[PDB]
């Protein structure tokens, strides 16, 4: 019994890694074997060059950024297929669509353009998208000195996170993140236990594909 | 007056690094303004893993390393934007196509996925292809230890080419190989002085858009 390929998207301070993190603990305890994932995942020599880029300690051309932050998905996709057939089930925080939103945020990419690298990935049986207010996600604190960390542009990968949205091959579910860190997870939690019981049934599918 | 941009393409030992040193020396010799390019360009850090994958000493899932040959294009495309506005023409030995075929020879890859992640980048004015029978590329010695280096791989990455070339969009001229390095230098000289007068009247385009 195979098991779910489970996606978490969002803006940045959307709450993503800290339900990921929650999910995988809540799903264990409930006997699932369930284990986190995230992108980019910065302990290989691609998320390295990704690491120091997000941090301004470099600088990449644009198409170039975008095309590593993929290779960085495809890296793992052998140990994604591997887990997923072994019955673990996967939480994976940000993945292809946060790539594609936030390259298309950029002048002058188009999302036809942004998509093409990721098709083909494993296809995550739900996708649930952690929506709340930009206003209300900036009152989380404040901005980090990252890459990306300001308003104007998180309101242009918004819009980009809608467009793909429109993509009804998708299991996309809407969370309301304002919501408390309990409250957001129980949300979550129950979306979740459905997929991997009943969304399972059918192979791994494959993205954009 | 801008520059033209110049690649040449074909299978493994057909030439391509012979014609393409020699072409840049000829056209500085005639007055012309040229630089010569190669990919993969392996002095950056992208170029490294691809040089270290080549050479075995490093294993890279295969849509991560088609990713990466070309994140290592897009890379230098400020600077060869940079000079050809500048009049200088760029001698190109591999690039994009190289890329498509070698990738598109694995199975499972599509020609269309192996295009994707180079659209975009500059359009060559002129593609020279040197063409050369398999059997008289493996009389050039012997092969190297270098990964794709074997009969059965070159004959697909060789159909992979005859593929891209359909492409009317592109001034691709055959060029035979089999001739001796003065000759066949002759023959590409004297094509690469009509594309750097005639070709260049029109901007520079964009490949495979
Ligand atoms: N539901 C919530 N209500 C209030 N604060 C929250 C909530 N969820 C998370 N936070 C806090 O907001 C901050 C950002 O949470 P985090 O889970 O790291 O978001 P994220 O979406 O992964 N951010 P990023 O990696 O930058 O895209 C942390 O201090 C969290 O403790
Ligand atoms: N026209 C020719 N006739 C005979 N030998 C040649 C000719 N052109 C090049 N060679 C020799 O063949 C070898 C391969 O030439 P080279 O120019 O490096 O090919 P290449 O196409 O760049 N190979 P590769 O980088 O492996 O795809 C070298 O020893 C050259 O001296
Ligand atoms: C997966 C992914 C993330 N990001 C951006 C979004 C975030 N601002 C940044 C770091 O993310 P996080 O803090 O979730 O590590 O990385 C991209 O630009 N492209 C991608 O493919
Ligand atoms: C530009 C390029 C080259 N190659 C392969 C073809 C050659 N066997 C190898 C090294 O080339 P060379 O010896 O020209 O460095 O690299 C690829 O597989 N993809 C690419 O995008
Ligand atoms: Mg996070
Ligand atoms: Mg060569
Ligand atoms: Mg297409």
């Amino acid at each position: 019994r195979r098991g779910a390929l489970i996606v978490l998207e969002g803006v940045d301070r959307a709450g993503k890694s800290t339900q990921s993190r929650k999910l995988v603990e809540a799903l264990c305890a409930a006997g699932h074997r369930a284990e986190l994932l995230r992108f980019p995942e910065r302990s290989t020599e691609i998320g390295k060059l990704l690491s120091s880029y997000l941090q301004k300690k470099s600088d990449v051309e644009d198409h170039s950024v975008h095309l590593l932050f993929s290779a960085n998905r495809w890296e793992q996709v052998p140990l994604i297929k591997e887990k997923l057939s072994q019955g673990v089930t996967l939480v994976v925080d940000r993945y292809a669509f946060s790539g594609v939103a936030f390259t298309g945020a950029k002048e002058n990419f188009s999302l036809d353009w942004c998509k093409q690298p990721d098709v083909g990935l494993p296809k995550p049986d739900l996708v649930l998208f952690l929506q709340l207010q930009l206003a209300d996600a900036a009152k989380r604190g404040a901005f980090g000195h990252e890459r990306y960390e300001n308003g104007a542009f998180q309101e242009r990968a918004l819009r980009c996170f809608h467009q793909l949205m429109k993509d009804t091959t998708l299991n996309w579910k809407m969370v309301d993140a304002s919501k408390s860190i309990e409250a957001v997870h129980e949300d979550i939690r129950v979306l979740s236990e459905d997929a991997i019981a009943t969304a399972t049934e059918k192979p791994l599918g494959e993205l954009w594909k």
